[PDB]
């Protein structure tokens, strides 16, 4: 018979008509959101159907078939456990417990150099997960908005390489980490910044994106890009943080003039204008939830997991994850790579963009920072997750000891 | 039916009586070598049958099963295309092309600071592949013995961590890469060597291994350990190279006394003694083939692909792969990391020990080195390998553009 | 039998009277100039005397005594070879041979990074000598005005210490050379610039001068201070150099913002304003002749030698010569300290301000610079000087080999 | 009218016959020691006169002449205040206050890294002055022998340059201070040690002295050289310190091999042989008194003040004072040069070898060191000396404010 109601008998159990509330509760348990863009046709029909028959609320064979025929491919995969994490309900409990285990880590100091980011209660703590199949889960303050800050750095690097290619972008900027407390330097021996993840590298990267338009079009061009990446979830902009960031980044200006004087920018660059653009991209706002989609886009070869849409070339995404692995956690990058072994990127607002390649993207957020600039709970969470799961970049898929593999059965 | 005669019809192909050579031929085409340890009881039963009447030999449903009972599970996986690389025959055609491509790169200079090394013709070039399922292929001078040199460093880090655990080992040696030209500073800021892949670190690591027995026992122990990792293929020792490496190795003696004075060795370490242990270890010999198994052991979570034996703990194997990633190719390390994205370790003899986690282990060998001391042909091969396949640590398993995935058939 | 009358007979030689030209010749050969401020009385009398009856042109013992009356003590020392260099007419011969030898050094590039220094002919070459007694000498292009540039660094440092003292000034700036490729860094291990002789230090020093008045007042102040130091010989300003230096000084802005960021300036500093004042100070013009007097004030413990006025404290002068010793010649400081062993300071305009303590002060000017930014002719000249005379600051006064001592009789 | 005569009635009274005790007392007051080698023929005669004509002890016009005639030139200069410091008795008062003021400085830790220096009481404190004319003064523990250690470094460099010239020696060793903390590096950018005053430099310089002879003869040759510099005062040897310094000198062996590897030693250099020679030179013993005579030879252009014997070339003496100036007090070198401005060399035994060129030499001794490695009382004394006297390199001889100048009379 048909795909469309092989799947029916599947959910229908023994009876002949599936309640609407049952089917929905099934769908939700596969971790799909009833607001999933890929499921719009089917949810709209259901809603239309609840209207045109108060008479209900149960779906027979053909009623079910005229709702799910629209998105039958994605609905089949979800219901037959063909997603990257099959028992997703089990998984999210573990996530919750990791969350609670972290929440108890009261250490750290809120970034206060800008008045805006000391307006956030330290209590706040959120984690959001988006799988490469569009499975979602959150716990904590995942709907509070904050600035990306340095979390934006791999995102705009990715745009450059997507628009300009590996070879060109790296005429201007390095690809290695700089060395334990080989820190205070701006350029390396070839008079390029060390990599996209440091400020000096980021600033140069900013100067390549959409060259030859003004700092309003460049800004919108990038937001368009991020909007696609986040499946059109929340992507705002705090100007309060921008005016503060600019009237305060003396160090950044030092970096600007230093790069100028050493001719690090492309020909015909307006350096002070790049600095405003840079301060702007730092002020872009996300929620845990929206960011986790973005991260999942990196986790998913560049295709946005909840829309299907190709946002980034594989070349861009691969390049980006490579530098997040080595340069992503300020002076904690070497330790984080050893013990965690995941691409991550931290920002001074308490955010940590985290990617488990081929599995999921995440965003942890908690304002209080440790001595190295990283979110304390965020760090504790990340070490826990890889203690529990074989997610380390050099964990084994076949032999992994006491760990748990969310990619498998029971 | 049963697993065994079921497999009989698969090789049969309409026919009545499966010829022996037809079985061997079909066996080889899966990747497995006729001499695989796990196929002992099968091959024995075969050589036994090859004498009940030395004219044939035609296995019926019964004689076939008698010869394949013992190993039916492996034989079934092999023939049902269940191995990590299902179409191995195809795959080794690409390996062979990649080999001829790199064969045309005659640049570089054979090491010569030791007489034992400029004896090697600059045209020696071998590639050996061993997959996590035991599949073998060699093209080139893969049975010529050469010294491991710095290629041994990840193997004795492994051993140490396997015997002593992470926390004890990394009291004495760091775990990050060092810095720009850094081949220079012998210690990080905590007065440990930077990582176990540089000479200061290796030397410390040698001093943690099997403490409190003499150098003769210690060496037997590492040998025994390498024999497990190489599935009992060729592991030797080159006393010539050992002598030449010692009477002409003042830099290692320099580091030794520096380490001793800053108190980097365990209590009661006879430093000069340790150096000679280290010199012996650099002079261990392997072949492309044998070493590619060792490399496949790291690919396979610490279990030897061609015996089944647990050789190293997951902690050891993961730690080693993390540090090879970032520290494994001398100054070229960060560039390797970015472009090739695989754990590898190189050696002044022309060896590059390469690991494709969960897929395979490898060992390339061409004596002529580039200006950073890395085999020219080897480097070229590794670039092409990843240019062609989605083996790069941050390629996507699902969206990989115009790359080939040897793990898939469909 | 007293004072002014011995001086009459020693010149008249028992002749009738004294021819006025004979006296001015005798005077000029002591090294003193006719325009010497300490002689203005004597000279003025002499010209007006040759009017009461110009019918002369002689001098009665009567007539004479009343002219030399006022300056008798100085005119006596001069004529009784009491000055620091007795045989001055012989010394100026060696200076001349030294000028001609250095003149044959074709080499160097003129500073062609700013249109005001590209301006200058490479063939320009001038040397001026002022002893601590006001004995003068010039040869070459010594009345052409040029910008001090970095030659102003010791001067403005001196002023700062003169006004605020050693302790306060050295809260904001260190007192050592940097390291011979710590040339690059801006701050030492205590977040102060390494010393006042380097652009970071100079800028900070600039912020210490006449704090809390505006940049026109501060500038006027330094100008007048430099006027004292040069016995009111030419001190100018080049607005052209000023505009250029500020259109083109991206590195200096880099340094400014770095310092502001690290809180190196005194509280309440307008950093952008201190940069302009700094640019202004570099754009100060002098001639060979006026500058050699400033160098002479340093050689003379802080008294201007041609006027007698206490310009700088001994503390200020000591301090300054200490740092010119070790930090004065850019990357060539160590090689200069060893071989010439004299306090000197060079600038991009081609100048070298050279001090021989307790003896003389000099200024060398030749616009073509070497690869380290020092004047080619200047450097050569300084080496020859100390090859000839026991002026090396660790030469012996009592045992000095094949060298010559301009301070001794025969 | 003879010098012998004039001097007689000079010391007379206008009188008859000088008492012997009145002559000796008068002689001591010029600072000269009764055992001056240049005074020996005269002192024998006095002692001999007291014995013979015991019927005295009044020396008349011809008895006196019979004594002082042998050494009349020097005895004149002594009594006619011709010596470098004319009022020497006044000067010793000052030294004595300086000594007492430093004596109240109980800070410091005595070196403990070998048992030989652990032993030394913390309160030992001695100062000795020898002028370039042989005027001596001691106060405190100045006859106790202690080891030169790094205080030998300037001495053996002087010997190298004396025998081999500047050009040779400085192939092998640099001539600049390392960096305000490049100390840990052994080699500069040209693969030479930074300067003679650091261990790597000292060791290379050791390897240049008397090449091609065994250590017995080499060591003699240096000892014979040291005796000449000290006018034959105490130059001993500590075998105890030798043995300890070798069976514990691991950092030096580190330096030794590094140096061998990078090929800093002259061809045919037995590296370990050189090390032992090095350890021996560091164990050469001196007293404050004998060391002050050595320092005085350096202060005197290479002539030994109390023998008049030419010990070193002026090229050697100049070169050493140069490097003592900028590299002498380990890491405190920059600070010392700025504040004290005299050439000095400190050692871990607590000595400070001090030179006031054209004036005097000095050894201060006091075993407790500061965190920098310098004798605490030593350092204190050096600052106070230059507070009090215009001996700073860049103090002015004509304008020195409120300082005292010991080179002038009333
Ligand atoms: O460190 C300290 C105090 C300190 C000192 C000692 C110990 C611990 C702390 N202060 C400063 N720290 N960073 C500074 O950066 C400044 C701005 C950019 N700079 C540069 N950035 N990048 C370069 N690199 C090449 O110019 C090329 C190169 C050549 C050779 C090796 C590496 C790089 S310079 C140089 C100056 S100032
Ligand atoms: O406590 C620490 C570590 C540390 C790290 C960070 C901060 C604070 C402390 N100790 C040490 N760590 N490494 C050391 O090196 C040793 C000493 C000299 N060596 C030499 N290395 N390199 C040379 N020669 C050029 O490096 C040539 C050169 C090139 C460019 C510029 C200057 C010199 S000698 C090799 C051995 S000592």
């Amino acid at each position: 018979p048909s795909l469309e109601d092989l799947l029916f008998y599947t959910i229908a159990e023994g009876q002949e008509k599936i309640p609407v509330h049952k089917f929905i509760t099934a769908l939700k348990s596969t971790g799909l959101r009833t607001s999933d863009p890929r499921l719009k046709e089917c949810m709209d029909m259901l809603r239309l159907t609840l209207q045109t028959t108060s008479d209900g609320v149960m779906l027979d064979k053909d009623l079910f078939k005229k709702c799910v025929q629209s998105n039958i491919v994605l609905l089949t995969q979800a219901f037959r456990r063909k997603f990257v994490i099959p028992d997703f309900m089990s998984f999210t409990s573990h996530i919750d417990e990791l969350y609670e285990s972290a929440k108890k880590q009261s250490g750290g100091k809120v970034a206060d150099y800008i008045p805006q980011l000391a307006k956030f209660s330290p209590d706040l703590w959120g984690v959001s997960v988006c799988t490469a199949d569009g499975q979602r889960h959150s716990t904590g303050d995942t709907k509070v908005p904050f600035c990306l800050q340095s979390c934006v750095k791999p995102l705009k690097y990715a745009i450059a390489v997507n628009d300009l290619g590996t070879e060109y972008v790296h005429r201007y900027v390095g690809k290695e980490p700089s060395g334990l407390r080989f820190n205070k330097l701006f350029l390396n021996e070839d008079d390029k910044p060390h990599n996209p993840m440091v400020n000096a590298g980021a600033i140069v990267v900013t100067s390549l994106i959409k060259q030859g338009v003004n700092n309003a079009e460049k800004f919108d061009y990038v937001m368009q890009f991020l909007n696609k990446m986040a499946g059109n979830e929340y992507v705002g902009f705090s100007n309060a943080t921008f005016q503060s960031e600019r009237e305060s980044g003396d160090r950044n200006f030092a970096i600007g003039y230093y790069l100028k004087e050493k001719k690090c920018f492309p020909e015909g660059t307006d350096m002070v204008g790049i600095l405003d653009f840079y301060f702007q991209l730092c002020s872009i706002e996300v929620t845990c939830e929206s960011a986790s989609v973005m991260a999942a886009t990196l986790a998913n070869g560049g295709f946005c997991p909840i829309t299907g849409e190709r946002v980034l070339s594989p070349e861009a995404v691969r390049n980006t994850l490579s530098l997040m692995h080595s340069c992503g956690m300020y002076d904690f990058s070497g330790q984080f790579a050893f013990h965690v072994g995941l691409p991550a990127k931290s920002g001074v607002a308490g955010g940590i963009l985290l990617v488990v390649p081929n599995v999921m993207g995440m965003m942890c957020w908690s304002p209080p920072l440790d001595k190295m600039g990283n979110s304390v709970k965020g760090i504790h969470f990340c070490h826990d997750l890889v203690s529990l799961c074989n997610f380390h970049n050099y964990d084994n898929l076949r032999h992994f000891a006491k760990k748990l593999d969310p990619r498998r059965e029971g």
